[PDB]
DNA sequence: CCGACTGCGCATCAGC
DNA sequence: GCTGATGCGC
DNA sequence: GTCGG
């Protein structure tokens, strides 16, 4: 694709800033620049040309000039050579290990995949499962497997109660040919912004999926959010499917459209859209869109009857899920 | 120049 | 136990 | 690291 070279460079820089420097703004600055260049329908021929795009300022422009001229970036080359940065970067690849825990571990001389396995008593539960499935979680999910997964989740949900609606979101809903994980939006008429007239609404669904050996592990769980591990059943003599990440979000039914907009993403699209909302004087989360008052406080939830209504409020033309892959 | 940068659930820890 | 802050991941 | 005001 693209300016793949340049966007990979920026991504690597973002990851460095987040994992090593713990500089979260530089990290989102890089991700924004990577995103806007990924979308740019021209092979970038100079940093000057790139600087025209929003989110590419002077520093990134100079970096792009270097990369175009030499095929690489000295800054990254040093970072790759530095033992400590490389170690921290690697450890953050385990789910549940972030920049802080990674640096904690490196400080203790825990630097490798083997070190982690040898020190499992030093891991919290999430981290333990992330280590367990380190390999599998590196693998993307072909859309073909995503479709099989959807059929299982939806049918099992129906069996618990026919009034549940489960909607697969994330990259899948945007039409991707492969997904990093499975994002499931859940609603039930007993759970609204006005009342929860049934307890355990999410629990029952997770229970069912455990019962049929679809959900294999739990990373975290509460009343509206489940995050864990699942696996497709395999056939006689067939190798097993990799284990896969799964998140289920229970959203009040009268807030479906905000919820499905959030969970459909992408993450950077959501950020771009929420930023723009602020510029139009609204705030958007996965529940509501509310006006901001002069005082700087969110007012009362606006009526929403579609995804498009949310776009309409902030004066954006509607964009289909497939065109939100920023 | 420089304040502002999207928003939030769950796990964990600190302090009481 | 609680509250509030931080870590981590969507 | 970038940028609107
Ligand atoms: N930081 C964030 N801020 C706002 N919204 C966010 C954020 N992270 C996430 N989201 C929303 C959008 C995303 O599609 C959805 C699922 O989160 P995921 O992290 O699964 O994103 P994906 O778009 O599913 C790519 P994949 O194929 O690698 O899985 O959750
Ligand atoms: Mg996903
Ligand atoms: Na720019
Ligand atoms: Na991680
Ligand atoms: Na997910």
């Amino acid at each position: 694709t693209l300016n793949g070279g340049i966007t990979d460079m920026l991504t690597e820089l973002a990851n460095f800033e987040k994992n090593v420097s713990q500089a979260i703004h530089k990290y989102n600055a890089y991700r924004k620049a990577a995103s806007v260049i990924a979308k740019y329908p021209h092979k970038i021929k100079s940093g000057a040309e790139a600087k025209k795009l929003p989110g590419v300022g002077t520093k990134i422009a100079e970096k792009i000039d270097e990369f175009l001229a030499t095929g690489k970036l000295r800054k990254l080359e040093k970072i790759r050579q530095d033992d400590t940065s490389s170690s921290i970067n690697f450890l953050t690849r385990v789910s549940g290990i972030g920049p802080s825990a990674a640096r904690k571990f490196v400080d203790e001389g825990i630097k490798t995949l083997e070190d982690l396995r040898k020190n499992e008593d030093k891991l919290n539960h999430h981290q333990r499962i992330g280590l367990k499935y380190f390999g599998d979680f590196e693998k993307r999910i072909p859309r073909e497997e995503m479709l099989q997964m959807q059929d299982i989740v939806l049918n099992e949900v129906k069996k618990v109660d026919s009034e549940y609606i489960a909607t697969v979101c994330g990259s899948f809903r945007r039409g991707a040919e492969s997904s990093g994980d499975m994002d499931v939006l859940l609603t039930h008429p007993s759970f609204t912004s006005e009342s929860t007239k049934q307890p355990k609404l999410l629990h029952q669904v997770v229970e069912q999926l455990q019962k049929v050996h679809f959900i294999t592990d739990t990373l975290s769980k509460g009343e509206t959010k489940f995050m864990g591990v699942c696996q497709l059943p395999s056939k006689n003599d067939e190798k097993e499917y990799p284990h896969r990440r799964i998140d289920i979000r229970l959203i009040p039914k009268d807030q479906y459209y905000c919820g499905v907009l959030y969970f459909t993403g992408s993450d950077i699209f959501n950020k771009n859209m929420r930023a723009h909302a602020l510029e139009k004087g609204f705030t958007i989360n996965e529940y509501t869109i509310r006006p901001l008052g002069v005082t700087g406080v969110a007012g009362e939830p606006l009526p929403v009857d579609s995804e498009k209504d949310i776009f309409d409020y902030i004066q954006w033309k509607y964009r289909e899920p497939k065109d939100r892959s920023e």
